[PDB]
């Protein structure tokens, strides 16, 4: 489709007006697949928000742009990055969101070594949005340490909605090939048809980025890395010393083979590792004072 039909279709969705008319002070922090992500200061008030920046031009597949807009929109959660409005600037989709000053989990897992407290409460954050994502319908298909945000006090939220797709009780199944390679469910690379099952199992490859700082084969090249995770028996943890049976047997029902036998986000909801689960607070020793 013409650009000009994807950006009266966003037309639809977004909210009316020109932000540049009430943000000031941008400050680029970071790219993702999608576009930018900037602070900036509203003349309204000083508050600081996160404008997420994508040129319509510059994107693979258009249609998940509207993703960008619509999980936010819709579901409002404690452990979900909260949207405030989206514009249309130009030949560019706008996101003003909350300013998580906590930066993302991947500088917590490349730069310390997380206790199982820590773990625990990140898993749990987790899993609660996915619950909700999951029972009305939603594949997140990018969970990894990079879509995780925190606070300066420990609180826990799930983001980068860019590549989400709705099941339903019409078409229930699904066989589209997106996420980062690496944290694929092998269902997904094999590309049958799959669920939310592939977040649970990307979910587990985030609990060995938490323990052994990587995830398994981020030596290989991407495709290499793939056909491993299809032919291979699953990945042998590093730190397995470290390690504790708890975390090892909820790990062990995230990363099964067969999406059947996998758990769902509200069976592992209830997994006594998510016991240890240290409050927010425990989040805070770890960020940027070590
Ligand atoms: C939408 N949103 C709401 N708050 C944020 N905060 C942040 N996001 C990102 N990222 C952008 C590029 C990466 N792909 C993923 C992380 N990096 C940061 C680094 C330092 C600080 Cl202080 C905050 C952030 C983002």
């Amino acid at each position: 489709s013409s650009h000009e039909q994807f950006r009266a279709a966003l037309q639809l969705v977004v909210d009316p007006g020109d932000p540049r008319s009430y943000l000031d002070n941008f400050i680029k922090i970071g790219e993702g697949s999608t576009g930018i992500v900037c602070i900036a200061t509203v003349r309204s008030s000083g508050k600081l928000v996160a404008v997420k920046k994508m040129d319509l031009r510059k994107q693979q597949r258009r249609e998940l742009l509207f993703n960008e807009v619509v999980i936010m929109r819709d579901y409002q959660h404690e452990n979900v990055v909260e949207m405030y409005n989206s514009y249309l600037v130009g030949d560019e989709l706008w996101v003003v969101m909350e300013f998580l000053e906590g930066g993302a989990l991947t500088d917590i897992v490349t730069h310390t070594r997380m206790n199982e407290e820590q773990i625990a409460a990140v898993c749990l954050a987790v899993l609660q949005a996915l619950s909700v994502l999951h029972a009305q319908g939603v594949i997140h298909r990018d969970i990894k340490s990079d879509s995780i945000l925190l606070t300066h006090d420990g609180r826990v939220k799930l983001s980068d909605f860019g590549f989400c797709a709705q099941v339903s009780k019409e078409v229930p199944r699904r066989k589209s090939l997106v996420g980062t390679p690496y944290w694929m469910a092998p269902e997904l690379i094999s590309r049958l048809p799959y669920g939310p099952e592939v977040d649970i199992w990307s979910l587990g490859i985030m609990v060995i980025e938490m323990v052994d700082g990587e995830p398994p084969y981020f030596n290989e090249p991407p495709l290499k890395a793939m056909k491993m995770i299809r032919d291979n028996l699953p990945p042998r943890l590093k730190n397995l010393h470290k390690v504790s049976p708890s975390l090892k047997g909820f790990l062990d029902r995230l990363l099964v083979r067969d999406p059947a036998q996998r758990a769902t986000a509200a069976e592992l909801l209830k997994h006594p590792f998510l016991a240890k689960a240290g409050p927010p607070a425990s989040i805070v020793p770890l960020m940027r004072q070590n």
